[PDB]
DNA sequence: CGGCAGCGCAC
DNA sequence: GTGCGC
DNA sequence: GCCG
């Protein structure tokens, strides 16, 4: 789906990222909605009146779409910070977001130097700091595959019957990942316990894991594994890894969740919420009890799903192919 | 206007 | 509790 | 930022 308003996408893009950068992420939100639909509009944008038919653009974005188009340029990116450029790059840092670059900016840190001399860090942004050129660079979906082969040819040495799966744009079929989500469960429902922590000391004992962001996350029953790996061989990089291991109860609704995209499953917790429900990354459930002050106070009941399609189903849904969950 | 999900971790 | 990424 |  080619896009016929470049020019105009192009210099939003800008506008969006500094707020995001700025901390202003739900203004940052919208921008980027209304980019979306700017892009898959089956046409260019000709008026202002045409615009505001687009589900997604108001009178403010329609406001600056027609400024583009007519003059050529958008005046805000003038007015723009000039602190952005700096506040994106120590952003660019797995563990530091806005705050924590508004605040090195502040003490006067300018570039990446600066802050591997000059900056306090937490144990997560350390590592993303020496790590930043690796973790900046998409990987060729080729090596996330040989990076969850490494995991599951591991896993299935403790149990041969596990189910193994990368997530996330792998599994939406990008050509390039930022990154590899190794899903991880049993079809019998109760094997999958007991395989985690034997799992990151496999890897670990055979240098496939390099370091940790979080050595473990306890999230209801799934275990959640955040860190950093590299294959074996001269000239390999350093990549992200997450590794989860949930029941097969939740294997369906876990699956959807994290291929994501992010875009896509706000589409589908909003839709829940519309029908009486809602979605997360244990379950599809009605929604929850509240009282007259209308607080939760009762979780509502979960709606069994063996697979995304069950999660598609009882939402009304036609079931939609990973690689068309980019929104 | 409030909602745009809500969680667990490190600190 | 806040900041961050999931 | 948009939506209801
Ligand atoms: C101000 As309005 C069109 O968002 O209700
Ligand atoms: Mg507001
Ligand atoms: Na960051």
């Amino acid at each position: 789906a080619t896009n016929h308003n470049l020019h105009i996408t192009e210099k939003l893009e800008v506008l969006a990222k500094a707020y995001s950068v700025q901390g202003d992420k739900w203004r940052a939100l919208g921008y980027a909605k209304a980019i979306n639909a700017l892009k898959s509009f089956h046409k260019p944008v000709t008026s202002y009146q045409e615009a505001c038919s687009i589900p997604g653009i108001g009178k403010r974005m329609a406001e600056k779409i027609i400024e583009i188009l007519e003059s050529g340029h958008l005046r805000k990116l003038d007015h723009i910070s000039e602190s952005v450029p700096v506040l994106e790059l120590f952003s660019n840092i797995w563990g530091a977001g806005t705050k924590t670059a508004q605040m090195w900016y502040q003490q006067g840190f300018r570039s990446l130097e600066d802050i591997r001399s000059q900056a306090s860090l937490t144990t997560q942004q350390a590592i993303g700091l020496k790590h930043y050129s690796d973790f900046l660079e998409r990987m060729p979906r080729e090596e996330a595959t040989e990076i969850e082969q490494t995991v599951q040819k591991a896993a299935q040495a403790f149990n041969s019957g596990l189910l193994c799966v990368a997530c996330g744009s792998y599994r939406r079929g990008k050509a390039t990942c930022g990154d590899v989500d190794v899903l991880i469960t049993h079809p019998d429902g109760r094997s999958h316990r007991g395989i985690f922590s034997r799992l990151l000391d496999s890897l670990r004992q055979e240098g496939f894991l390099t370091d940790d962001l979080v050595s473990q996350e306890e999230n209801g029953q799934q275990q959640k594994y955040l860190g950093v790996c590299r294959l074996p061989g001269p000239g390999r990089r350093h990549r992200r890894l997450d590794i989860i291991v949930v029941p097969y109860s939740e294997f369906a609704c876990a699956l959807l969740y994290f291929t994501g995209s992010a875009h896509f499953n706000r589409s589908m917790r909003a839709l829940a919420k519309t029908k009486g429900m809602s979605l997360s990354e244990h379950a599809l459930s009605t929604a929850v009890v509240r009282n007259t002050h209308g607080c939760k106070v009762g979780p509502g009941r979960v709606l069994p799903t063996p697979t995304e399609k069950d999660v598609f189903r009882l939402l009304g849904l036609p079931y939609r192919e990973p690689a068309e969950r980019d929104w």
